[PDB]
C-alpha cells in the first residue's frame, strides 16, 4: 500500500531529476526505462551525458579551450571529433516526510545545475556553429564511444593527477548531494565535470 505510494514518489523524481537537467542545456524514448517501471525489476540507474555538439563545424574550424589563467589549448579540428563530453550525473537507488526530503533535494539540484561550468557556456552561447546537448542513459549497461572527447582527455596540459578519494584526475570535479534515506535503499545523485569550460571556435 504505502510500498506503492512510495516506489511512486521515488520514479517520479527520476522522472523531474532528468527533466530538469536535460531542459537546462524523443526524451520519451529515452525516459521509457523509467516510465515503464513496476516493481518486477530494479529502477535502473539514470545516466545523464553533457556534451558540447560539433557536427556542425567546417574543416577549417578550430577548437580551443582556454584554462584559468585565460591561456588557449588546441583541442580539434573540423569534424574529426563528434562531442565533448562535459557532464556526466548518475541517480540511483541504493509518506510525506519522503515527499518533503524530495521538494528540497529537487531546489538544490535546480540551484546546483545552474552554477556548473557547463552553465556558463550555455549562457555565452545564447547571449542575444556549436550547441550543447544531452543524452540520457541506462547506467547498467556498459557503453563505447568511438570518436569523441571523453571526460578523460584532459585538454590542459598543466593538469598534474594525484591519489583521492573520488578517483578522479585533477582536470575533473565531482559533487554528490547527501543521500535520501529510504526504507528501499538510499536516493544518491551525483555529477562528475569538466571543471574548464571556456570553448571557443575559430
Amino acid at each position: 500500500s504505502l510500498d506503492k505510494q512510495l516506489w511512486e514518489l521515488i520514479d517520479n523524481f527520476f522522472l523531474k531529476a532528468a527533466l530538469l537537467i536535460c531542459h537546462s542545456k524523443k526524451l520519451e524514448r529515452e525516459l521509457k526505462p523509467w516510465t515503464t517501471f513496476d516493481g518486477s525489476e530494479s529502477l535502473p540507474p539514470l545516466v545523464i551525458e553533457t556534451y558540447l555538439d560539433l557536427a556542425r563545424l567546417s574543416p577549417s574550424q578550430q577548437v580551443t579551450l582556454k584554462d584559468q589563467d585565460g591561456n588557449p589549448w588546441n583541442v580539434c579540428k573540423g569534424t574529426k571529433k563528434s562531442e565533448i563530453m562535459l557532464e556526466r550525473w548518475l541517480i540511483q537507488m541504493d509518506v510525506s516526510e519522503l515527499y518533503r526530503q524530495l521538494v528540497l533535494l529537487f531546489r538544490y539540484l535546480e540551484t546546483l545545475v545552474g552554477l556548473l561550468p557547463a552553465s556558463e557556456l550555455q549562457a555565452r552561447l545564447i547571449r542575444p556553429p556549436v550547441k550543447l546537448g544531452t543524452r540520457i542513459l541506462d547506467g547498467s549497461k556498459p557503453i563505447v564511444s568511438k570518436g569523441r572527447i571523453g571526460l578523460s582527455k584532459s585538454l590542459i596540459a598543466t593538469y598534474s593527477n594525484v591519489i583521492n578519494e573520488t578517483n578522479l584526475p585533477a582536470h575533473l570535479e565531482q559533487r554528490k548531494i547527501t543521500p535520501i534515506r529510504t526504507k528501499f535503499g538510499s536516493l544518491r545523485i551525483s555529477v562528475s565535470y569538466r571543471k574548464d569550460c571556456d570553448f571557443h571556435v575559430n
